[PDB]
């Protein structure tokens, strides 16, 4: 209302140009602020432009010099500490150049990320989805960074970081904010740090989106990808995001069947386990491990990775195909490979039942094992979803979690049907 007008004046001040066809709004959006079409917009049409000088990053912030100098000491797994420090500084700086931009940020105490749920609820509602494991990894990293890197830096520079921002609670919130708002510019292999992009981060997300961002030398442009009728919300794409990633990083899910990009994971070692099951002799077991190490050699599998299965097609396509091939090939043929190019081809809803029986059997057994990692079967979740009055009675978190589990189990059951 007031903050929106103030933000738009700031836009004018920093050269951020919005098309007259778009409006920043809180009415009729899927969530909080969003952008709507004042007038019908056509595909290819420029929606807005953001000068690179208006981005908020470790480089444009007022302590960019100090941060760059100390880059080595600020390294971490995420690579997000300098941006986080940039944010913590600007937030406590009396004359921050981005104040009107911050004014549109969500209430930091009300973020919906599962990292903010009680651990029991998280573990209970999201078992098997990959979220609980990702979150505990996040919390571990956050913890080490804070005590060994961030807090000491802030304390080494009292003038640049006031007391009110030396807060673990705040640090957690800002990590979540970066996860859900920041943009990472593609390279061209030292990946670009994430940056905050004003205006662009007003747009909500859909798998079926109608806008996307383009990078240029001097600016970022948000452009329409489909026509957008008058009064309709303008949706960016945050990526090809499965529900488990949306809930983890953004604190929301798309209800079924909306998320055409949804996926399920089969752990790579679970396929190995399935292969071992069918073995009888300890000598058969080791040929399996032999096959496995050859696949690790080829960098097609790894002890900690997962194959990724989409609704219509496998995403980790060559990895899975190459694994199935190598695991099911005659012992003889495998000798000639360990001595003397990877496997091509797609794996889709239509292709999979035409694969060799042995590949299908291996895939089938790995899927059964994956489905066993969840607390309940598909039928239970399908029951909660089919009856809308029962669904409506679940808490918000339970609804979100059910959508993650359901999306994943449906994909896995589809694959179960396809592999007979
Ligand atoms: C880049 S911000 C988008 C602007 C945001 N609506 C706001 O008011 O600040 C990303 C956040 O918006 C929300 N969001 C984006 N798309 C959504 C969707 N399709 N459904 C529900 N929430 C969504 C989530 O809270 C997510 O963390």
């Amino acid at each position: 209302l007031d903050p929106v007008a103030c933000f738009l004046s700031w836009c004018r001040r920093v050269g951020l140009e919005l098309s007259p066809k778009v409006a920043v709004s809180r009415q009729g959006t899927v969530a909080g602020y969003g952008m709507v079409a004042r007038e019908s917009v056509q595909a290819g049409e420029l929606l807005f432009v953001v000068p690179r000088a208006a981005l908020l990053s470790q480089h444009t912030c007022s302590i960019g010099g100090l941060l760059e100098r100390e880059r080595v000491a600020l390294q971490s797994q995420s690579g997000w500490v300098p941006l986080l420090l940039a944010l913590l500084h600007e937030l406590q700086a009396p004359a921050s150049r981005w104040r009107p931009y911050f004014a549109l940020w969500p209430e930091l105490g009300r973020l919906e990320h599962p990292m903010f749920w009680p651990e029991e609820e998280r573990r209970c509602l999201l078992q098997g989805t990959g979220v609980p494991e990702a979150v505990e990894k996040d919390l571990a990293n956050i913890r080490s960074e804070y005590q060994s890197i961030v807090l000491p830096f802030m304390e080494a520079h009292p003038d640049l970081f006031s007391l009110r921002v030396r807060s673990l609670e705040l640090y957690h919130q800002l990590v979540a904010l970066v996860m859900a708002y920041s943009f990472q510019e593609p390279l061209e292999k030292e990946p670009n740090s994430p940056v905050m992009v004003p205006a662009a981060d007003i747009l909500n997300h859909l798998a079926n989106h109608n806008a996307n961002l383009e990078y240029s030398a001097n600016c970022l442009r948000m452009v329409a990808t489909q026509p957008i009728p008058k009064g309709h919300e303008i949706f960016n794409t945050y990526g090809q995001m499965a529900n488990w990633q949306l809930i983890h990083m953004y604190g929301f899910v798309e209800p079924y069947p909306d998320n055409t990009d949804d996926t399920a994971d089969i752990q790579m070692v679970t396929v190995r386990e399935a292969a071992l099951q069918g073995t009888k002799t300890e000598a058969e077991r080791h040929l399996v491990y032999e096959r496995w190490d050859f696949l690790c050699k080829l960098e097609m599998v790894g002890e900690e990775g997962a194959f990724v299965i989409g609704r219509e097609e496998v995403l980790t396509e060559e990895e899975l195909t190459t694994t199935l091939k190598v695991l099911c090939m005659p012992a003889e043929e495998f000798r000639e490979l360990k001595d003397q190019k990877r496997e091509e081809g797609s794996l889709t809803i239509t292709n999979i039942p035409k694969l060799k029986a042995s590949w299908r059997q291996l895939l089938q057994n790995s899927v059964l094992l994956t489905l066993q990692t969840y607390a309940t079967d598909l039928k239970t979740d399908q029951g909660l979803l089919s009856n809308k009055e029962v669904y409506a009675k679940l808490s918000w978190r339970e609804q979100q979690a059910l959508q993650v589990r359901y999306g994943q189990k449906m994909i896995l059951h589809q694959l179960l049907e396809l592999t007979s």
